C-alpha cells in the first residue's frame, strides 16, 4: 500500500516519506493520521510518528529516535530473554500508562473506535461468535472462553486509548532498552487495555508479563485484581484473531492455521 523513504534533510533531519502506491490513501489512512496527531498532542514521555506532511502524494514525518527492539548479514538479533534489561518492563509500563491516560473524549470527537466497557466485552463475544459460525470451535476451547466471558471479576471497568500494535518491532528503544517511542498505530482505538500487554505475555512468559503489569500499576496505570489472569485468557483467545485473518486474506495457509488452533 506504500514505499518507504528514508532521507535527510537539507538541516541534517532525518526523514520517513511514504509513497503511497493507491489512489485510497486518504480514507484509508484518516483515522491513523487521527490517532497520531491525539497521540503527539498529548504524550510527553515517548514519541510517535507526527505526520506533518498529510496528503495523497506524499505522506511525511521526522524519523523517530532510538531502533526498533529485536531483530532487524546477522548483526542484531532478537531480544534475550534469559537477559531482559529490567529498564524495558519498566519504560514500557511507562509508555503504556501515559498513553492509557490520554482523554477518551478527545478520541469520541474523532473517528477512532471508541469502547465503554460493556462494549469490548460485547465485541469480544460476537467475534468469537462470528469466528465459531464460519469455522467452528473445539469443545474444550469454546468453553474455555465462555468462562471467561462471563466472569465479571475478570473483565477492565475502565477502557483506554491502546496502541493496538504493541511488538517488539513496533518499540523504539535507546541504547539503555528504555522504550522511547512506538511506530505503526493503525489499530489504535478505545477499548480494554489489556490488549497492549500481550506482547509481553507471549514473549516473555509470565515473569515478563508480571514485570510489565508491576511497572503500569506503580506508575499509576489502572489495576483491578484479576488484570494477569484477565490478559492471559485474551491470549488464549488469539485463534480468534487468526480466524478473522484466514477470513479476510482468504489465503490457504491461515485457514489451516485457524482451523488447527481452533482445535476442531
Amino acid at each position: 500500500d506504500f514505499q518507504a523513504v528514508f532521507a535527510q534533510d537539507n538541516n541534517g533531519i532525518d526523514w520517513v516519506l511514504r509513497l503511497p502506491r493507491r489512489e485510497d490513501v486518504m480514507p484509508r489512512t484518516k483515522v491513523e493520521k487521527q490517532a497520531l496527531d491525539l497521540v503527539n498532542k498529548y504524550a510527553i514521555s515517548f514519541q510517535a510518528p507526527n505526520w506533518i506532511i498529510y496528503t495523497e502524494e506524499l505522506i511525511a514525518y521526522k524519523k523517530l529516535d532510538g531502533v526498533p527492539a529485536g531483530t532487524i548479514g546477522n548483526y542484531i538479533w532478537e531480544i534475550d530473554i534469559n537477559n531482559v534489561p529490567e529498564l524495558f518492563h519498566k519504560s514500557l509500563g511507562r509508555v503504556l500508562a501515559e498513553l492509557h491516560s490520554i482523554p477518551s473524549n478527545k478520541a469520541a470527537a474523532l473517528d477512532l473506535v471508541v469502547h465503554t466497557p460493556e462494549e469490548a466485552r460485547m465485541s469480544m463475544k460476537q467475534r468469537m461468535d462470528a469466528v465459531r459460525a464460519k469455522f467452528g470451535v473445539g469443545e474444550n476451547l469454546w468453553n474455555r472462553w465462555q468462562a471467561w466471558l462471563n466472569d465479571d471479576d475478570m473483565w477492565p471497568k475502565k477502557t483506554g486509548l491502546i496502541h493496538g500494535d504493541v511488538h517488539a518491532g513496533h518499540t523504539m528503544i535507546d541504547k539503555d532498552a528504555n522504550v522511547t517511542g512506538l511506530i505503526d498505530w493503525t489499530e489504535a482505538k478505545v477499548t480494554d487495555v489489556s490488549h497492549d500487554f500481550i506482547f509481553n505475555y507471549r514473549a516473555f512468559g509470565e515473569e515478563g508479563l508480571e514485570a510489565l503489569i508491576l511497572a503500569y500499576k506503580e506508575i499509576g496505570g489502572y489495576y483491578w485484581p484479576k488484570m494477569k489472569e484477565h490478559i492471559i485468557e485474551l491470549n488464549a483467545a488469539y485463534p480468534v484473531s487468526i480466524a478473522e485473518f484466514a477470513l479476510v486474506s482468504g489465503i490457504e495457509e491461515y485457514e489451516q492455521m485457524a482451523k488447527e488452533a481452533l482445535e476442531v
